[PDB]
């Protein structure tokens, strides 16, 4: 398989305008007629070269003239001695049910539908299968009427006919130029949960969302989340809907999480279907996320789209930013900000140390499906809001409205949006670019003086990325290092020098650094990288009472969090080498008075709280340590769960049940206080054996909602505790029917720290409940035990390893997106011990001989070995 790279893009020599579809659609065989208004730009003697994969080339016409100058090669059909302007056709042939790969046009259940994102349109029909070649659509859809009473594709319906056998036809069209990545069909039987939304400035919006038959009960929560997405779009960015309808179709087999196709998003069902006995409070709010995050990207994707696929995080970035602008309005910030910082240090800083690391702006990708990744999305997020803390609320605004002024019906760069933030702003980014080119994760270093003569403060502050994978030179980079200075009474200093106030934002732009504060009447205890506002590694020296102290002090719930975070980081890497030399867990008396302290403090929003008293997970953990041993950090964490369990037991259950709640509230208050209550009855879980047994086993049974029983069941399986086969089964019996409530189930299965959980996760594959065709039952089972059970993945007789080689030989054939999802936790080789290693590697070895080893696969495992 060959790289393409960034800097070989060149305008198109063929454009183009308008395609007019015909699917005489059906599942077996399914015949497309693409008529194409073409246009060439380039020299008289270039030939147009058509993307296709897999498909069966029926005819070839220009003008109507059936055409000879033309010939098939791999992917692609080159066409010869075309005039300046003219009208291709091309028939062609594809099997929707033989694609077991989800991308293009395939099956879902007995649904037809499509996936377009990045290049599945190719394997529908020949075409210009790049993102800076917009068209206007018609589509006109013919099927079995029994089979297929639902006929959807983009825009509006403006023809329809009923034909001999049983057969009919819708015919729609999309007024807005697209790039083919945002067409979308879909043919089934579905229940239709309609209802209206009116534009601030009157356009009365018709809101569909389309689920199988049976599940209109599950569906008003997602109604419910895109009139909100809409509104918040409106009162925050100033954006209208621009169409008349709106359709959602939530199906059960798809790759990723849901895709915005211009009027008719497609859902995988898990972000679309929710009731309170079988979705928990995380359902609801990722929901509400995702479906904001489609909406959102209407303007920030559809209305401007991506010249090329190496401007991915142009939309990716942008709508991530938004989707956790909106989650954050409509929530409680401080929880959105922690959560999106676990995420970061937790998972995206694990990728920029790996073999697969990229700048948020790819310079070579071989598929193009492998950079949908924590890297281009989230902190691609980071540094859209990177730009939002150098320019302020007001000058992004203008920013966004001067990107939408020049790019809007256009495919742009991310340049071009830079660009646009730079000159609405005034704010010059032009060393700011560099984080767009540049991958790997910063370090910055500080180090401080206070001088007491002078009343002076001086930070010292130096940066440096190391080299990655992908780039042996790395630059200084423009970081945005937001500071507070805190007094001896918790009061904030007044930063300023020489007469005159200073930014908090300090320009970290030097490999070193000197900022000197004048009339810091008191040595101050520093906030540091406030509300993480680079995503960057700190390096300082805290001691102990300067992190309690912000814990009880400081301005911003994050930076409380963020105190307790760095805490507790002291003492986990403490006890991982403790641990190593089979030492038992220490802990000082004062670090567990912190904790204390934040469980009986009545001022402090619950949300908060529960935060501080959730541990951070050993994904989390793990990028404390250079070399990961994955058991170490696996029974640390469940050791200092034990040692809090004992030291706060009275406290916990007091807060426990001072928390209790009889109605259930899908509310901001009423999830924050569920949340500090289960993360109580965590501990607890892991306290006195039969107390812990009682309370899970009663909160399990006596839970109104699925969020108090999950955390109960969680809880049972965690601590290992009586109650946990019979909660199990339980779950299992009442459940097995329910794919995306059994997924949760699976996922405990997966995680569990039983000490023959590969044996059960073996047996798991002839579960009543799991299919290797559903890639939520596949990420739900496999891909949580080799990448959420990092112990047992891990296990030292390589088992692990093997286990996801015999998964990986299956998927590589059925589904390679999925498959490359999976093999993400092998090849994080280097971050392990010798011998692991040697093991790692002789599995990705294994793989990389595979008869008919998919491209996917392929640029990660020739990554991971060299
Ligand atoms: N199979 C894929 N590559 N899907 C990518 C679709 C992602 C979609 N644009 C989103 O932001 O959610
Ligand atoms: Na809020
Ligand atoms: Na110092
Ligand atoms: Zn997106």
């Amino acid at each position: 398989p060959q790289a393409k790279y960034r800097h070989d893009y060149r305008a198109p020599d063929y454009q183009i305008t308008d395609i007019d579809l015909t699917f005489d659609l059906d599942a077996q065989k399914t015949v497309v007629t693409a008529v194409s208004q073409a246009v060439r730009h380039g020299a008289s003697d270039a030939p147009l070269r058509l993307n296709g994969e897999d498909l069966k080339l029926v005819s070839v016409h220009i003008n109507d003239e059936p055409w000879t100058a033309w010939k098939e090669e791999e992917g692609a059909l080159v066409i010869s001695n075309l005039p300046e302007r003219f009208t291709l056709k091309i028939i062609n042939e594809i099997s929707p049910a033989a694609n077991t790969a989800l991308e293009g046009l395939y099956q879902s259940g007995d649904a037809l539908c499509t996936q377009c994102e990045a290049e599945g349109f190719r394997h529908i029909t020949y075409y210009l299968d790049r993102p800076d070649v917009l068209a206007r659509f018609t589509t006109k859809i013919i099927a079995d009427k029994i089979k297929y009473p639902f006929l959807l594709s983009n825009g509006n319906r403006v023809a329809q006919g009923e034909l001999e056998n049983g057969r009919h036809w819708v015919q729609w069209q999309d007024p807005f130029p697209k790039p083919c990545y945002l067409f979308a069909l879909v043919a089934g039987d579905f229940d239709v949960l309609r209802d209206t939304f009116t534009t601030r400035s009157g356009r009365e919006v018709a809101l569909e969302l389309y689920v199988d038959r049976g599940n209109l009960d599950r569906a008003p929560w997602a109604m419910t989340s895109l009139k909100n997405s809409m509104k918040w779009d409106e009162e925050r960015f100033g954006l209208e809907y621009d169409l008349d309808i709106y359709m959602i179709v939530a199906v059960d087999f798809f790759n990723m999480g849901a895709m915005e196709n211009k009027g008719l998003n497609i859902f995988n069902s898990k972000y679309v279907l929710a009731r309170t006995d079988t979705a928990t409070d995380k359902d609801y709010l990722d929901i509400e996320r995702v479906i904001g995050h489609e909406y959102f990207h209407n303007w920030t994707g559809n209305r401007v789209t991506c010249r090329d696929w190496f401007q991915l995080s142009l939309k990716e970035g942008l709508t991530v930013f938004r989707d956790q602008e909106f989650s954050s309005d409509l929530g409680s910030r401080a929880v959105n900000r922690i959560n999106n910082v676990r995420t970061m240090r937790g998972l995206q800083f694990a990728e920029d140390a790996s073999p697969m690391a990229h700048p948020i702006r790819p310079d070579m990708v071989i598929e193009m499906n492998n950079f949908y990744t924590l890297t281009v999305y989230e902190k691609g997020a980071e540094v859209i809001r990177m730009i939002h803390t150098l320019l302020g609320e007001e000058n992004f605004q203008k920013g966004m409205q001067l990107y939408f002024e020049r790019h809007d019906g256009s495919a742009a760069t991310c340049d071009d949006f830079v660009q646009a933030m730079e000159d609405a702003s005034n704010v010059d980014l032009s060393h700011f670019r560099r984080w767009y080119s540049q991958s790997g994760t910063p370090i910055v270093t500080v180090k401080d003086d206070y001088n007491p003569e002078t009343e002076q403060y001086t930070l010292t502050i130096s940066q440096r990325t190391p080299a990655t994978p992908d780039q042996a030179e790395k630059q200084p980079l423009h970081i945005p290092f937001a500071i507070e200075l805190y007094d001896n009474e918790g009061k904030v200093i007044p930063l300023q020098k020489g007469g005159h106030p200073v930014n908090s934002v300090l320009n970290v732009t030097q490999a070193e650094q000197t900022f000197v504060f004048d009339n810091v009447y008191f040595q101050p205890v520093p906030a540091l990288l406030c509300e993480f506002s680079a995503p960057v590694k700190l390096e300082y020296k805290w001691s102990d009472q300067q992190l309690t102290f912000l814990m009880r002090h400081a301005r911003n719930d994050f930076s409380r969090w963020d105190a307790a975070q760095s805490l507790l980081a002291t003492y986990i890497k403490l006890n991982v080498a403790r641990h190593q030399q089979g030492q038992p867990l220490s802990l000082p008396v004062h670090v567990a008075d912190a904790f204390r302290a934040v469980l009986l403090d009545e001022k402090i929003d619950p949300a908060l709280a529960a935060e501080i008293l959730t541990l951070p997970s050993v994904n989390e953990m793990a990028e404390l340590f250079d070399i990961i041993d994955p058991i170490a950090i696996a029974e640390v964490r469940e050791a200092l769960t034990r040692t809090l369990a004992t030291e706060l037991a009275d406290e916990l259950l007091a807060i426990y049940n001072a928390n209790y709640q009889s109605e259930y509230r899908v509310e901001h208050e009423d999830i924050a206080k569920r949340t500090l209550r289960n993360a109580c009855l965590r501990f607890l879980a892991f306290g006195e054996t039969h107390l812990a047994d009682v309370l899970v086993s009663k909160q399990f049974h006596e839970a109104n909602n699925m969020t108090d029983a999950l955390a109960a069941l969680s809880a049972a399986v965690a601590a290992q505790l009586p109650c946990r086969d019979a909660l199990m089964q339980e779950y299992d019996d009442k459940w097995h029917q329910n794919g995306l409530v059994m997924d949760k189930w699976f996922i405990l299965q997966a995680t569990s720290p039983a000490a023959n959980v590969l044996e059960t996760v073996r047996g798991l594959l002839q579960h009543r409940s799991f299919t290797m065709s559903n890639p939520n039952r596949i990420r739900s089972l496999i891909g949580a035990f080799a990448g959420s059970n990092p112990a047992a993945f891990h296990a030292e007789d390589g088992s692990g390893y093997l286990f996801l080689v015999e998964m990986l030989t299956d998927l590589n054939s059925r589904n390679p997106q999925v498959a490359s999802r999976l093999i993400e936790p092998l090849i994080r080789l280097k971050r392990y011990d010798a011998k692991r290693q040697e093991k790692m590697r002789a599995a990705l070895e294994q793989l990389k001989g595979l008869e008919n080893l998919s491209g996917d696969l392929y640029e990660k495992i020739t990554k991971a070995l060299a």
